[PDB]
DNA sequence: TTCACACGTGTGAAA
DNA sequence: TTCACACGTGTGAAA
């Protein structure tokens, strides 16, 4: 619960929350307002649950794709930056946080996956996914692997699924069509099949998660990983000399990562909107604010023009934005969470052998497009069955009371119904078969 | 490939492996789930208290100390090999607090003194009842009373005057804003390691991260409550072999010949301290560390955790009681009353679930066949589409009943 | 779109 | 122990 006079921030555990706390300390030193930064697990899921009742942090950080669902649920304050401040950030980052014509968060940085490779183990990274199996065969002879990345979050395999034609929601006529899902087309199946076949041919393992891949690459056991700018800090501290380059092609086509804009939304229930707004506009989104976060864990391409023009000189940022250009900014519509849940199930089930590729993507197709009933539709259904049971209960109450049907002391309603049927000239077998 | 909890020295055990490991979430919960399908680990490490429920469900010599073996044995058999003895201790910042408090009762006044300097007195994980149980047991609270050579499931003490007094004091610390109900492991560790809070409660595994920080810390006895010692539940980190593992003795020799060495326990121990290890050879060296001396001084005023299968229901019950009372969702009396009831709660067997599933399937099939027959041969004056309640009404009127709109029925 | 029966488990009865 | 109606949501029909 937000208490007035201080700020509590939620940011994911892979970002530079220690650097962000340093910005919080400067804010506390100038205005007196205490700023606490926390990184709980599954925070993008926890926020919509607690924020609906007015709980949750003052400020929540996540990629922009989750915020439109938050805004639709009335969990976010509208962001009211003056025009002079809006111009300090790239226009496309503001677009990422615009929903129903209103700005619902401050954009922070642009995130895109890249290929990260070990220069010493592999001076020339592969340009295509197709040459990965042969490469791993060649590295397995020296006790190494070619490629390990997180297969528990669909974010990391989506560039491959999208390469030959898979997509989330088709953009048409200025809008995303929530009924036009492309996780089931030929391109998506081609990309996921190539992933599943790397697993079947023992080039990757289906249970590899984030920490396994990160540990493997930074210990020098795999030649390549796929990860974002936040991951560069831990590689720097390791004994691995790495490079950041474009993702491999698949069927001669570029991998298309879904591009995220790390964003900071303000809780609609916060009694500290202006202090939150002041912290974000005049402390975080400054050169010095972003620098403190970025030196903890790299942010990627920051939305603030002044600081990005220094970060853009870094060849790792150049590669990041090269992959970003080949990808697409994620939608922010509320249906994105249902899309992500569906594809997560599909990748894990197909990587696991629990479902075929076609069956997994077929189910993900319908789940991502499924119409979610509103609270009122749910309540209508709940009341209809409550009423149906209520009418039945009164009928059987009356039948038991006045029937004198020659029944055992404690019998179910089916027995009462049977006694009623026989009274009306019917025969009811034990299994329920009924006729006159 | 082996499962160890993410707060232990998994890198230190990985270094043992290379000369010869993953840290999942909720591993203690996942293993009973994935064993029933033959999935899971070769070897699972956890405190001994969970292994009896495992042994009851069938999922699993003198170098090591005698009592460490007793903790990992259930039904006359030995289900894991003990590695280390764990007890919580009070960890304190010497620079902020040269003289740590010896009672819980003086922590409120201390926190008011520290709040004026921008600090707090105490932060520790309030989401896991392991960390609050020492205070709950101080004035008399207990899990299952040991009597007559066994733990009695009919004598549970999470609801007595001592337990209430401990939880009431904890809740009062929160209501007087000396602690926050939502403080978890990560928040408490960060605050202490950054020098923001004067004290924390944690085990030996946490010492490594404090060493990495700039905080001069000491480890000492937990504070008393009502003049009585804090009584932590003492855990023996143990090593069970999966009953379904095809590599049992290849894993067993890894246990005895590579892990439980001094070279290898050392190697894990320098990653994150294990506590008082079960191996005597190496324990004589670590025993001279004053932090280990403090750990076992807390351990002797505590009790060894039971390993009986009810421990899971006990911990779950206690965990929701603490969270519900901390947050204000339940009063202390109501929260512990619910915990007392649920601490021994029976879980229905698979077959019992299946009995219920089949019974209701049969109930619906009998009704469905009655209404199918009525619709087919009734030739009732029903609408084109209507529910079975409408058929039932039409059957009632045929038998000489009248049924009102809402279902009130009479002759 | 609304709607009905299915579905497995919850609450608590009867013993 | 077994048992039965309650319970809200799933599946899929009818429109
Ligand atoms: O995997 C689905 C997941 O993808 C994205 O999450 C990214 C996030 O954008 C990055 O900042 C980083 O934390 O990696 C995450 C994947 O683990 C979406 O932003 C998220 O909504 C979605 O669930
Ligand atoms: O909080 C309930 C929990 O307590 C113990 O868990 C300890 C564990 O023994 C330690 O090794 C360390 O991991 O901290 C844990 C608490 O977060 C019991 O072992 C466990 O069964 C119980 O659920």
């Amino acid at each position: 619960k937000i208490e007035e006079g201080k700020l509590v921030i939620w940011i994911n555990g892979d970002k530079g929350y220690n650097g962000l706390a340093e910005v919080g300390k400067k804010f506390e030193k100038d205005t007196g307002i205490k700023v606490t930064v926390e990184h709980p697990d599954k925070l993008e899921e926890k926020f919509p649950q607690v924020a609906a009742t007015g709980d949750g942090p003052d400020i929540i950080f996540w990629a922009h794709d989750r915020f439109g669902g938050y805004a639709q649920s009335g969990l976010l304050a509208e962001i009211t930056p003056a025009a002079a401040f809006q111009d300090k950030l790239y226009p496309f980052t503001w677009d990422a946080v615009r929903y129903n014509g209103k700005l619902i968060a401050y954009p922070i940085a642009v995130e895109a996956l890249s290929l990260i490779y070990n220069k010493d183990l592999l001076p020339n990274p592969p340009k295509t996914w197709e040459e990965i199996p042969a490469l791993d065969k060649e590295l397995k002879a020296k006790g190494k692997s070619a490629l390990m990345f997180n297969l528990q979050e669909p974010y990391f395999t989506w560039p491959l699924i999208a390469a030959d034609g898979g997509y989330a929601f088709k953009y048409a006529a200025g809008k995303y069509d929530i009924k036009d899902v492309g996780v089931d087309n030929a391109g998506a199946k081609a990309g996921l099949t190539f992933l599943v076949d790397l697993i079947k041919n023992k080039h990757m393992n289906a249970d590899t998660d984030y920490s396994i891949a990160e540990a493997a690459f930074n210990k020098g056991e795999t030649a390549m990983t796929i990860n974002g700018p936040w991951a560069w800090s831990n590689i720097d501290t390791s004994a691995v000399n790495y490079g950041v380059t474009v993702l491999p092609t698949f069927k001669g086509q570029p991998s298309k990562p879904f591009v995220g804009v790390l964003s900071a939304g303000i809780n609609a229930a916060s009694p500290n909107k202006e202090l939150a707004k002041e912290f974000l506009e005049n402390y975080l989104l400054t050169d010095e604010g972003l620098e403190a976060v970025n030196k903890d864990k790299p942010l990627g391409a920051v939305a603030l023009k002044s600081y990005e023009e220094e970060l853009a000189k870094d060849p790792r940022i150049a590669a990041t934005m090269e992959n970003a250009q080949k990808g697409e900014i994620m939608p922010n519509i509320p249906q994105m969470s249902a899309f992500w849940y569906a594809v997560r199930t599909a990748v894990i089930n197909a990587a696991s052998g629990r479902q075929t590729v076609d069956a997994a993507l077929a189910a993900a197709q319908t789940n991502a497009a499924r119409r979610k009933p509103s609270w009122r539709e749910r309540e209508n259904n709940r009341r209809r069955e409550r009423r149906r049971r209520a009418v039945a209960a009164k009928i059987y109450t009356g039948l038991r009371a006045q029937g004198d049907y020659n029944l055992p002391k404690h019998c179910d309603n089916n027995e009462v119904l049977k006694a009623l049927c026989v009274e009306a000239g019917w025969v009811v077998e034990e299994d329920g078969t009924t006729y006159r």
